[PDB]
């Protein structure tokens, strides 16, 4: 019937189902059928409850297991252009043996699939086994480790969560992937100036059949049949225009980048913090140091990294230290310089993980406490926690100098976007692992100096000699930030330090 | 509209319920309004078999969470006069951490609130957090703590919590603030005497924006604008009348008494007994013992004690005693010296404090064990018990027996009450607290000499030679004390062994 | 209407049912209602689920908590002819505490209780607390550490257990109180011979304002309005009649006291197994042997007997030897010396004394384990407590393994007490250890062999020990006679039959 | 009516019901009643969620108890040919409690069984109770066990999983018990060779009341009213021929016998391991190390191997090694060396065995990351997984085939043969216990010489010689063996690589 599946039922859903709605908003009528092993009247009433509207869009619940053939065939398995494995909701072996197992059933159809499937994970090391057996149709997100991948994203530099909200979030931006005749033998430096209302930043190469590239190198020239991936509105934007002219400059390089303390706290014992501590050794070089919250006795925490193979002999770029105590007892996390922490991070742990309703609230308890010490500890830091729950990530209601909380909707986003088109699950899988490309904003001290006039493509010219594609501005306003915008490539006027939205390479 | 709405279900709600009634009960009647995450037609049942006479208010029942916004509106929140978020019974951190986000998402409301919001919290730790979130729009009444605090009280003065529940209770002489135009520029000493239908207990300075100052110096001096804090019977039946000729004298009897070292028992572990702990020893003469009488093994007391964060090394003037056994089994409680204790304390174990029927069971069958023992042993301690229940409502039981005992009503008479008038609940606190202004039973000898005849408004002018307000006096053979008598300007000739209830500082 | 109401849901309900029931099928029906913190449909499901018949008796299920006045209100509570309450399954102590405070809600009625309640309970401390909120209302059944006592007793005297089937259930005979004026004026003894189809046990003297004597005096002369208490087939079956001639032999002859140390098995841990072992103590004789396999840790005993306030210095005859393992693994019962022990007993433990069926699933895999054991490697008494009687129904023909006894009794006790509020005195001093008890005695203690005599007589013989006898159990027959219908005809007795007897201690 | 019956409700239940069904096709249809305390609508709607073909044979699906006599008078029980009691969620005593007090509900029937009962039993102790209450109506199948056992023969000589699959199975081969008046008179040896289109295993002995010898003695001459047990088709399939001339020849080569110590690993903790624990222990070389790697504490191991009746002292060829992680996790899994073992068992852990999916997917989980490691770390180790929901497990679609691995499917098929023929139990007990005989597969060199050319049946006269029944061979390049060959009397040139299945003694 053309129409999305889901199996599973998790928190995750209800901003899912959003997501897809919009989607399928721009495209008319949208069909989506959700199966789990629930009552089907338990299912329609929660989905009948959600907060937002699904535009042009209908949601059929049944009963049934996802490892019963009979129980396909109700929902045109054979027939759905996607079929999305949601994780469960509770220990994460279960989640993971679960969905292998509902991999393995959807392979099991005799007759075929018409579309891919997109399986929520929790652990990195379990996606091989996965991608073992389903093999074409399969693409995996590991959810877990992206939320803490991208944690440090939006805590080192704050202000990033916003952004994945709205390139991930089908409102307001999202990735495209056309094909332009035009372009083939231009210059990627030129290409990425031809278009107006959008940025492209990614090609497909048929030499490299359909493979996509990130930040490709300049002087390369592509073939006729070649699609440009561009980020914007809708899938229709104005690209491409003639090449219009920049005033080339040069970097005020500051070749030192001196002062880089990135001080970082960790209040939580995360179910994978080998992974947290690997992709944060891509932040610096001098002595970047990193506190851990155990809440575990240390010669426990020791035999919990060699578990993951992390080694303190290895990691070349933070040297950390460790202290014990607990996050919702006050005078362990009072003795903590909390001021001079650049970045503070409050995580849901292992223990109670699985509770949606507990986890969260330390989480919230934690913010809590540190605001309230600090501001009778003074005679400003960022803050970031993670929040599991969809109705608490919703809980955004205080928009004070704080908020930062990660939805997990977000991994709703991606399994939406990967849903949609599994070409970005490539992408997406390069710009949340640090290897490759990545979002960094404010990277290199002075693209500007002394308060210049040049355009937003003199910029990305400017910052392209350190293998960077420039995305999105800020304002010196703050809960404000624009992406791509259509209006005015080329301009005379705009704020003077560093609001700077960028893919590079560290 | 202006009702008053509850948010979430607990064993408080029909005596909370009850109260609301006979507030409304002089209006005519009111409106109810209660949401839970519970079935409707159950919650319409459970009302259904509560004893009471709602006078006219009406109960509407709804099913739903107060984190959704379309329940709060199914509620008409925006237009509800009051809040009160009780908290669940199950778990002091689960009920306090649904309060908290509670608080939240009644802040999530777009189109604001008309009323103010009353938040029961079961520990002081979380209510902190609370407190901060509501800011200007929330008060804050603490349960579990407050029931721990009152029972020492009652159990040093025997005979306080009659008090209490008369005094807090709507079912007579509850709190009353009004202006009074035409007394103004008058001492307060004589505005006091000034009301014959009412006893002045504070005054809200208006000079001051409104704070309500309890125990004021005689000295102040009526400003215009300024209230009267009083206790009288109903909101029409007070009124002021010219000052009665009264003899001012002078009955100090200033021969002091040393105090005396005391012995206590514990019955039971409780939650947050740290706290009751150390009131106890502030409260205590030196060398005085007491004795703890509990099911949690004495390697685990001390550890889950100051795991609770109490330094024993900070103890002035108590001294612990251990001992581990069943509160219900007989033969336990033979084992310790129960005529030896000055005072005992039954205790709700925090093994069994979630369910109120389910423990308060046992401190009954405790309660007639020591009793029964007490008699039957012997070849007149007081006795005080925590109860929950509608158990007590029967009080079958006759005062040789002091099952007089504080109550869970209490806590309900609370919310009820700063659902009425937002104030009183820092009134309270201080009257709870040992800051501030307290209630206390004191001798007749204290201030007068045996068989001196004399009227109730000189003994609160001979009172307030202490600071102290005259509130009420108990006769030596009468069963209940009396509160705003009605013949204060004529003698009665009085005992030795009669005793007067009066607001005293510290 | 009046009519049985029962507060509470628990294993004993359908026992308790089928003898209500069995009472009241003589005025051609009656009524009985239930109410529980459960559903009403699966209430009435459960009721389907039982097998025996209602005998014009309707049970109606009400969804209601004991403690609100409107469920009580819902099942006429103030009309109520009796209340039982039932010792809901749970914590022993909570079950007792949930029990007073029952009570205590039942004494909150404002049109007040038309009959009188009946309180099932376990500890036997908290007894008075229920009585003292109870006052004249309150009638409390503490069976549990009393049958404990009885399964020693029936490892002395195997047939006892279904002695007290047959009396406590109205099936077979029941005890029966009547005013006879006609017996105004006699001798007791002269009143225990006065009735062909009944024995009389007790009497309600009126100069003792109502109190029952248990095993009155001969020499009592009854008084006006003394009623008679006697053990008999129904109620309107017996009748005073004129004195029959019987021989008073007086011939019982002094014999040999048999004492003998005795080697006693426990499996299973029980509620107040420290109870059992003090009664225990006192039964044996000295350098005997208290064998005891549980699976509680050997460590945690001491201090768990110790809770129950059992000194061990001053218990003497018993000496205890303590074993840890599972009843039902072969291997671990293989470890004990089954074939050594005078006599087992298999308890059902407190983890799932709850439970009816997955408790006596273990006993009866013990049961035929310890059997198997005893066959594989080479007299022993063997005594299984089970609670659900559907299990010794279930086993039929006479397989002859086991003798056995159930918790059942207890709901036969509760109808007792529901119908006629006096008998529970009687059950009291019977159940206790103090004042009178039940025994099966030898028939070398009454009469030498082939002695040729009637009943009577031989009951007036065990009247010259201070003991009624009411029945016998003949040397080839496994049902024991009480009552029996043939009292004044001769017959041969041999040494090997037995004779059941009320007697002192 | 002599419907079959089925008391209770597991997850080998489909299974079991397919069999049935395959047994009942023989007959022109059947007739299956379910009864167990769950609801009918769902037990019914799970029934047309069966993916197989029922060929004739109808379910009725029944909610009661089998503890009440008005369900099992409802289900019409005493009319029924067979009663099969299941087993399921519950810890292996309280389900075989449940099934003792199932049995003795049923003795309890007054109006009498007209069949007899099937019992499945968890625990092996607790067989003689479900006999002592039922007598001669029961039989007992000992389930949890048999899989325990099979597992570890499995691993010795692989493929063994699928040769008990096909002949347990109604499919491809069952064992047949029929009399021959013919061959009377005949000795064993000549009765074997005598049935060209069967394989005869063992002789129905009418002196012995009819307990059946699985490997009799080729002196045994038959007697009148004895019948032959074999291995066949269909019951109407195979029949009695005239002798072969068969060359008698002698065994090929008496061989120093080399006994290599093995190395084997055991993933996740199963029920009674110590008795997985011993057999291995009876099975292997001196100096052999078994390693387990299961989340149950090491100190917790030795109460729970204690208990069982396992002294670590009176092993003699096994020294035990210890290691605790969680079998999902690729972390803990790359702690032991993978490459190194001769014989890897995952088993289904205890904590999970009574759920039927999670145990299999853990046990597929542990199974492809062992893989993968195996893969990931290189500069032919033998690998059984316990599965038990095995025909959708063996993916068929990617043309992607299981590690040898072994089901819980066998029960069910046990349990169906015990109730269509009770005798047969006998033949199981025996083959399926270490005591006795059982079968094996062995090697070619053992019977013969390279590149001989030779007949099934001379090969199985070699057999004769050492106290074995040649009951089938795989070839060299063979997926799967082949079961009672049809050309018999045919020579082949025979490769050392090939190898045959055997009944044979213990020693």
């Amino acid at each position: 019937q053309n129409h999305t599946l889901i199996l599973g039922w998790s928190d995750k859903l209800g901003s899912l189902l959003n997501q897809l709605a919009i989607a399928n908003e721009s495209l008319g009528g949208g069909t989506i059928a959700v199966m789990a092993e629930r009552d089907k009247e338990d299912m329609e009433l929660d989905i009948g409850k959600m907060e937002f509207d699904f535009k042009g869009t209908s949601v059929i619940c049944r009963s049934g297991s996802p490892l019963i053939l009979a129980d396909l065939k109700k929902v045109s398995v054979s027939k759905a252009r996607t079929i999305i494995v949601l994780a469960e909701d509770g220990n994460a072996d279960q989640s993971d043996a679960r969905a292998l197992r509902t991999v393995l059933s959807l392979t099991g159809v005799k007759e075929g699939l018409r579309g891919h499937i997109v399986v929520e994970m929790s652990d990195l090391d379990n996606e091989v086994l996965v991608k073992l057996v389903g093999g074409d149709l399969v693409e995996t997100v590991v959810a877990h480790d992206v939320i803490g991948r991208l944690m440090i994203q939006c805590a080192r530099q704050p202000g990033l969560a916003q952004i994945w909200e709205d390139i991930l979030g089908f409102e307001n931006c999202e990735f495209y992937i056309k094909r332009w005749p035009q372009l083939d033998g231009m210059l990627f430096e030129d290409v990425l100036i031809s278009f107006p209302a959008a940025i492209p930043c990614g090609i497909k190469v048929a030499s490299y059949g359909g493979k996509i590239i990130l930040n490709p190198d300049d002087s390369y020239v592509l073939q006729e049949g070649d699609e440009v991936l561009v980020i914007a509105e809708d899938d229709d934007t104005y690209a491409p225009a003639p090449l219009p002219m920049v005033r080339r400059g040069s970097l005020p390089k500051d070749f030192v980048y001196p002062k880089s303390p990135e001080r970082i706290l960790f209040c939580g014992w995360r179910r994978d913090m080998e992974d947290m501590i690997t992709v944060l050794d891509a932040s610096l070089a001098p002595d970047s140091e990193l506190w851990m919250f155990n809440d575990v006795p240390e010669k426990e925490r020791e035999k919990k990294l060699i578990d993951g193979g992390l080694d303190i002999s290895r990691l070349e770029n933070i040297s950390l230290v460790n202290r014990e105590g607990n996050a919702v007892i006050r005078r362990h996390l009072e003795s903590l310089p909390l001021e001079s922490f650049d970045s503070i991070l409050i995580l849901a742990d292992e223990s109670v993980e699985d509770s949606a309703i507990q986890a969260d609230s330390r989480s919230l308890a934690t913010l809590l406490l540190i605001r309230d010490i600090q501001a009778r500890r003074l005679p400003k830091t960022v803050i970031i926690s993670e929040i599991l729950d969809p109705r608490t990530k919703n809980l955004l209601s205080m928009s004070k100098i704080s908020d930062y909380v990660l939805s997990n909707e977000l991994v709703s986003m991606a399994l939406a976007m990967v849903a949609e088109d599994r070409q970005i699950n490539d992408v997406l899988e390069e710009l949340f692992a640090e290897e490759g490309n990545e979002m960094h904003i404010r990277q290199a001290d002075i693209y500007l100096r002394e308060g210049e006039e040049m355009s937003f493509y003199e910029i990305m010219l400017r910052a392209r000699q350190r293998r960077e594609i420039l995305i999105g501005y800020r304002l010196a306003n703050a809960e404000r930030a624009v992406i791509n915008p259509p209006a005015k490539t080329g301009r005379r006027k705009w704020s003077l330090k560093d609001v700077f939205v960028v893919i590079t390479e560290k």
